[PDB]
């Protein structure tokens, strides 16, 4: 594998995880054999930025597994490889939080209590971390290689900067000026006998005794909108725009109204107002302050203007945007309008549900 | 004129008008020269349901006019007309509001000023009523009469209940079945010499020595989508979705990823994880919960699902709705996410600017 592959990388990685448990449960044990006060706020602080690097493990390498990657053997009928490696990031996530707060917590208990609580805790991190470090070199990526085609790798090497990595800096990697690029629904996820015999066995053994199923779902519909993130369609788009707390109302180049959100709104709109200059939509008492807002939209000297009222049991929220395109050019301004009040009465956390 | 044809109403909206006016000049002369007490209450209790339903004409008859109307004259070149017609209505909504203010604050006066300033300002109003009911009569109503063809009076007479009318139950009118209705810039705005000759005088001195000039702007653009309340193109679509407060994922019927909204979200997304069923998304362990909010929602026995939490600075608002088309039929799922603390510190109020 050339540096770079996102393959060779999440090895990389690997290795570097591995060493930072190694290093923890070293410094763990000799925490605990520790008399010295000062050689003891030495140990300690070293353990602080382990801990503290081990908790971007989540973040980084698990999490680009399980956004990047997941997809591709997922539709190959590899999905219980997906939700059982996922579990297992999750409570090796869990255990290292548990141990950034003894860590944390340490002076709230006698020493010889919580020494012996780090050892322990920290003893069972770097025995998850390593045990996956295995399970992933030996037996996941074997089979990531063997299945991932060049293009699925370049897809995936481009969205890895997204998220981000642990402890290694890959250089650059493209196979190819003349390789596409390939999304997971851009693949064919059919494997064969073969294929499916030399998987590992771990791998076979997941399957529970059911030969795989391939998803060949299809993202691209007839009538669909490309819309760089998604494809939607009319109807959709419609029944979203209405969902939005914002009422919405677009103000194209020639400041003529070109759209505006469906359903309900606070301020209603009607068909008769498309295509019109938003100058003659106002009282013409109200024109200076558009014109000036538009102008300072323009020449780039303001990118908003906020308003606010009360009207009956709503707080109204307004504000003015300009938008730009991808170049960088102006191509109208967004007006949104908001009933805040439901938020302004909004507090402590909900996390759950009711049913 | 038809009954149900959108002139007649408004000619016979302004019979009402006048009526109103005038019972409120009656009853205003006749306050003033009333020493009995109870008769004095009773004439305040007429008077308090006339400035109320006076309070009407610029919500309904002047509001039709300023939405409906006007943008059908302001394309052939007459948007002066609506401008000073539009200035004028302003100016009698403020004197109304003035009237209501002065009925209303009656008790912290002695009774002689405040007969004489309601008997003032109540003549005024009803001299105002009755002046734009005789412009609006005789040089507005004769104009669109000669100007607007069928499909632009059947255009309008469908956004009429919309917006509501001043004391009217106008019934239905339709043309024709194979009239088809013009929306402003459907139209031919041009008007020839003779067109122009035949303006009432006051309609051709508004145009202050400067020949008619015509709005021939184009609102469907070549790759336009019709929206239905719009047009818009795919670039805008980027830009709006990209500049709305919330952080947008839309869940199609099959349970798939279809659709997230591109610049900085909370809550990163990533091209990979488009046509991913939303099971496969989330850890093994939040799954329960992602099935039970769907299948209530598909089900019909929930209709939204609500989460909130401090992250960092942020107080993120989370919910989830299920959306369904024009038939009814559920079309998938959309999660919304925004930074509430933002509002949570708006105070009081904000009408103006500060540039």
């Amino acid at each position: 594998l050339p540096e770079g592959h996102p393959l060779k990388t999440l090895y990389q990685e690997n290795k570097e995880i591995m060493k930072d448990a190694e290093m923890l449960n070293l410094y763990a044990k000799t925490l605990a054999t520790t008399k010295d006060e000062r050689m003891r706020e030495e140990i300690l602080g070293v353990l602080e930025e382990i801990v503290s690097s081990l908790r971007m493990v989540g973040f980084t390498h698990y999490n680009r597994e399980e956004m990047l990657i997941f997809p591709y053997i997922e539709r190959r009928g590899l999905t219980v490889i997906a939700t059982v490696l996922w579990t297992k990031h999750d409570e090796i996530r869990a255990m290292i939080k548990q141990l950034a707060e003894l860590l944390r917590k340490r002076e709230e208990m006698p020493w010889e209590e919580f020494v012996e609580k780090f050892k322990a805790k920290a003893g069972e991190v770097a025995f998850a971390l390593s045990d996956m470090v295995f399970r992933e070199n030996n037996i996941f990526y074997p089979t990531l290689k063997a299945l991932l085609s060049e293009g699925e790798w370049k897809a995936i090497k481009m969205q890895e900067d997204e998220i981000g990595y642990y402890k290694v800096k890959p250089p650059e990697w493209d196979p190819g000026e003349d390789v596409k690029p390939l999304h997971p629904w851009e693949i064919n996820p059919e494997l064969n006998v073969e294929q499916l015999l030399t998987l590992p066995k771990e791998v076979q053994q997941a399957l529970r005794g059911q030969p795989l199923e391939f998803d060949k779902t299809q993202l691209k519909r007839e009538e669909d909108i490309d819309l760089g993130t998604g494809y939607l369609n009319i109807e959709e788009l419609k029944a979203i725009f209405e969902a939005l707390p914002v009422d919405v109302t677009f103000i194209d180049k020639d400041d003529r109204v070109r759209f505006f959100s469906p359903g309900e709104r606070i301020f209603t709109r009607t068909p008769s107002v498309l295509g019109r200059p938003v100058q003659l939509c106002h009282p013409p008492k109200s024109v200076y302050v558009v014109n000036k807002i538009l102008k300072a939209f323009k020449e780039g000297r303001k990118k908003e203007a906020t308003f606010w009222l009360r009207l009956r049991e709503k707080y109204v929220y307004i504000k003015y945007v300009p938008l730009f395109n991808e170049k960088g050019e102006y191509i109208g301004t967004l007006e949104m309008t908001m009933d805040i009040a439901p938020y302004k009465k909004i507090e402590g956390e909900k996390r759950l549900l009711d049913w």
